[PDB]
């Protein structure tokens, strides 16, 4: 019982990130990216299972033993939200822990300009935030989404694979529905949410075409909703949802983006300078009628540019702009920023 | 149990929208679309259980243990029927629960000019109420509804997502159907709703070209035919309309539409300047042979100025305009009305002026 | 029982055109097109139940409670027949039935000119009969039925969903396949239809391309193939078979067309001026050798000025036109006529005359 | 039992086509395409259910009383084949029967040139005949067979939807297997006649991919395979053949059709300029050296005039051609024919 | 059970690579390649059956009759691991058996150059090693996880069908899972591995695009990623990774490969010009500017070039040139060289020197 709690109280007293259990070694720690094994017994097969059974029901045994993983979350009053996997290995329990602070930060500490902060306080529209998993994304819809719960009274419904932040009250009624425990599935949840009076939702992972369908005519409807994709820029991110719809619908497609965008985001992020933590890096773009019109004229071999060189105007930012700025505050090195810029040469160009 | 019956008389008695009931924080009403927490303990897991519970037979304990979610409808006589929907977060069960009015408010009640009670007269064409949820689109067809139904010997069928007001008959026989329970979607009441000598359709939301051509079926054959869309403006609505359709197949549907449209309607509700209640501005635009022929020739971009100069001669009524003579009437404030706008340099032409 | 068929005797007595049956309310029949309700008291939902009930087989139990739906057709002898539409509203029956005459009107009873007389006497090609549903499209099917089985020794095959007219034998031997009861589907009647030894065909709705493969099919071997559409006129017939095929098998199908079509007609119902009745306006197209080239020359844009010019040569119609003919006789009113012309102002100027 | 027998014995003594039997009418049969009622009493659904029930097998019974529908072929020996179809309308049993003699009239009497009796001697490759149904396809089957069976000590193996001829022996073994009672399927049969040892395969309608595939498969092999098609020209169907090939594919289709091409024919039946019977307009296309280098440049808006040409040097024949030798033979009528020409234009070009 | 121990005993003693055992032959052992037969009477189908079933699961021994094959891993402490592949033949069980050392050779004493030592520091990027099936990939790998296990104290998982080498922990933590016991599927593993904390991952075969994907994201986000082909050389690589995305999504992986990609390896083991053992042949493509620009500029037609005059300056080796270091340290017969080298004409001119 009081072992994994032992465990846990020793990374967060350590500083630590995260907690590896596995067969044929201690317990580890990864402390600022590396791993530290304690000075404990080696754990078995039965001392696996044993520790990450204690603290599940019987139907997550049932499910766990039908599938043999587990994506889970759970709390530590006073201590911290985690997240939690267990798998098997070696025929043999294994699980991997990382906590979660019950603190979210703003976007001020995040690096985050003020037109997001602006953005959220926006009643309708299409917010995108791309990037590969883990980037950072979950913790900005948290603090967009703690802003908003500070701000507005209002209905904030979430579902998510598993629940990555806690939101208790603040002024508006949050509710947040775990997948495959609380609800059968994202679908049995879309089944009834328009029942459940909502006005801001969080819809988890964009997973198929039918739950794109119908969460953008929820976003037509005068609601703002929030989705993530695992695109890396606000190009790819239109090519990818234009090309998904027939081709003769894709004027159509171009009509509903002239009508319904309020913001493109694309994060990703990199190793800060100092070795401890990564920062972000963050295309923005905004449409403006200039860009309509550029919708109008059916031009997306032209969008790039605009947003280039609407930084002054509107406040837009490609990522190379970001990384220009990451490189003159010396947060980030050049040649990161130019093995990872998507076209080294526009960066050269401005330089 | 029976505190539930005061949650719901405090909600009914403070004209409220929706109840919200979850764990950790006190019910909170939805009043003019924004909640506000009642002054009560916040509720545990035990009360939203007994409370949830105790409006369920065990059949529908089972159902409900079966899966974590309940869409219901039920009435209490003398004081409303509601919709609830039941369901689980946090692992505890929590639940939203919407009114459903006995009483249908008039025309003149809703500030509407006599244009719309005319349009509501009119034996054949596509009538339109568009804006976003919760705009009043339902009260206010629902008030058409019960208009048509004092007046004409007519035949009036509804097809709902679900079933919000309740008509019994007044002059007409009225049938209503709910999506999900009477029929198995919109499509299917769309397949069978021709062979119910029809007068007055019901369509729900314009969900879909499909039920678009039905419409303009409808349109074309002798019917008046209502629907809904979530459009914030006339352009928007027709550009929405035509560009559902591929490029090769929008001059004919631009051409029936020109011939069967007779009023779109797009309204919504706005705070009012007082701070307590709601007002409804609303875009009206009638065709003319202009404006028909201009659909017609695929010219979009000028129908909102033939709407802009159409008040004199038409009755015709803009966004903005309406939005001015609130603003006029000091129902609502000048930065309210700009933050709206869609294009507030008009509005500051129609003032400076 | 005996209740229903009282129902009925009135609703005949009483020169009723529907009878509608729902709950909270007596029924309703309606006269001269406005209801009207009987002396009786409001119906339940045992009422409802048990009334529609009355007409259903035990399969039929299973299947309107398996679909909550159920169009069907019925006959009372030495009556009439009748159309049957049921559905659930309230969580209860309704129904409504439209009744149907023993007796078929001719051509010239309707008002139809001589060249569909003509066109009942073609040995083969392809004869398309338009308009939406209860359009009258199946009254003037079943008098082109009775001309040929009055002068005909041939084969007449109905395939309907559900059958509505009923032929008895006249010259011809008529076989009449309902989908749902006497056949699986109209797939699986068009899988067994050409071991039926037919001269003359109806397949009901014209639903989607394997059974128009079929029609094309039949229409090119000697036969004589009679099909639907839900269109309001010609190009927009042509327009909407052309386009359903793939772009590199578009010159087959027009050949094919070009080569079977011996006539489409497109029809309309209309109120009468006088306020009584309703009077058919029809658009007719007759393949010329110069619409046929058209089709090959691959200018379908020109169709209309072929249709502009061909009343003389071929006794071709357009809609306007029928219009027009029932305008100078004062059969339709100019506002009727203005709000249905494809083309108001061709209208207009036709009006000059 | 001994009425449908002196039905059936009516119709062949009158001459007739087809017999109809329905409820409300008399018995009818179909002489010169013109309906004649029997002088008899009117049927109703008991007579007609219990004269087409007498005789089914109890199977028959089954299956047909499972889906209202049955196609069928029986024999009266010394009498007819016939093809029977029973149905259902107004809730009553209705049947049409068609009857199919025992001697196959030869190339000569239907009017087919030479060259398929000399291609009915082929050892291998790919023949085509397609048209309509109901074209005289069969009938131009049976006659082919039937010259195999007289000329070859050959395996001979028919699947049937049902059996449109009988083929007892003549000098080869022929085995006729009918879809629906002694198979389940195409597929089940087609499963195991590779183990049954055959030479020429009839395989009936050409239904789905999957059988075609198979049977191109079969017909590369060494084997002579017979199959139908709904197409109406050569070159409808060339392009139908390739058009359901991926595109990156329609090279190794062209590489196929240069390389087993032996024969194309697409026919129609036309009504006789007498008023009785239907006579064969018939479309053929030989590959030679210079189409098959056609076919290598990819031209195929090109091949129907090699086609329309070949004729004094392969013995090639257009559609059209084939009507204007009926109609200098007066078989058809000018009008008929200029209605059923596929380019009306290329006839007047011709004249 | 201690029959199968004393086979395996016999095959360890004699230097064996593989024992193999079916029905009317005794078991064979290869020696330096070749067959040769214990002393034993020939095995039938219980001999067989017992033998191949001792070393099953009661669910491996439904999966076994369930599929008729399977491969698979497991160790005999002190002794040695073994793969195994199980099969049936003449209705009887059959089986072949390879074995796995405990101890991983270095890349030194495979023959492999410093830069891929140099490789297993990388702190992120995307490395290849390719090759048929069997062609010493696995051996490779396991090497660099002991480099990495040895020299760092990160997170190493393997996803494996089955899995071969085992890796016990040295300064890392080693996670490893078998498909098919440990984890459903490669794809149901990717759908977790994000919440395991890896450093560097191992992937198994590269079946598919969806998996492409999982190791370009995990590739980008600073992660090192294995993955295997069955491709023989850098170009060929290319191009089928390349192809297998659409045309128009093509730009975006060609900069996503050019950006995160430090290494392919394309493997081949040639018989000994001696006669005895096996000499790893390599190609190595290490990315410099110009081929990630030839990657931007679309000119994958040049990267030929490029690697032709990579030496030097990247460390870069054709496949080729590592048999022409075999060739002039006479490793390797010309026949070998010629009758493998991917062109032949441009050895021979290698081999003017």
């Amino acid at each position: 019982m009081a072992n994994m709690h032992q465990l846990l109280t020793e990374l967060v007293n350590r500083g630590g990130s995260d907690l590896h259990l596995t067969t044929n070694s201690p317990p580890q720690i990864r402390i600022d990216g590396k791993l530290l094994p304690l000075d404990m017994p080696p754990l078995n097969a039965v001392d696996t299972k044993q520790l990450c059974y204690s603290i599940l029901t019987e139907q997550q045994k049932h499910k766990f033993e039908e599938n043999n993983e587990l994506d889970l979350s759970f709390g530590i009053k006073g201590l911290s939200r985690f997240r939690g996997n267990v798998f098997v290995q070696r025929g043999a329990v294994a699980g991997v822990f990382r906590v979660i602070p019950y603190k979210i930060l703003s976007f001020e500490e995040l690096g985050l300009p003020p037109v997001v902060r602006e953005l959220a306080e926006k009643p309708r529209g299409l917010v995108l935030v791309t990037g590969p998993t883990g980037s950072g994304k979950s913790t900005t819809l948290a603090a967009i989404i703690d802003k908003i719960n500070t701000d507005r009274h209002e209905h904030i419904v979430t579902v998510e694979d598993p629940i990555e932040y806690l939101h208790p009250h603040k002024s508006c009624v949050v509710n947040q529905r775990e997948v495959g425990a609380d609800t059968k599935s994202f679908k049995n949840a879309l089944k009834y949410i328009l029942r459940q009076d909502p006005d801001v939702v969080l819809v988890g992972e964009l997973r198929d075409l039918e739950t794109i369908e119908a969460a953008l005519t929820l976003a037509e409807t005068g609601h703002l909703c929030f989705a993530t994709l695992h695109t890396n820029s606000a190009v790819q991110t239109i090519n990818r949802i234009v090309d998904v719809f027939p081709s003769y619908q894709q004027p159509q497609v171009r009509a509903q983006l002239s009508f319904v965008l309020e913001g493109v985001l694309s994060q990703t992020l990199l190793p800060k300078a100092s070795g401890t933590g990564r920062v972000l890096a963050i295309e923005v773009m905004v449409p403006n009628p200039a860009i309509r019109n550029l919708i109008r004229e059916d031009k997306i071999h032209q969008i790039y540019s605009q947003m280039q060189v609407g930084q002054e105007k509107f406040g837009m930012m490609t990522m190379n702009q970001c990384l220009y700025g990451l490189l003159q505050k010396r947060h980030i090195t050049m040649d990161v920023g130019m093995g990872r810029s998507p076209d080294p040469d526009e960066l050269k160009q401005m330089l």
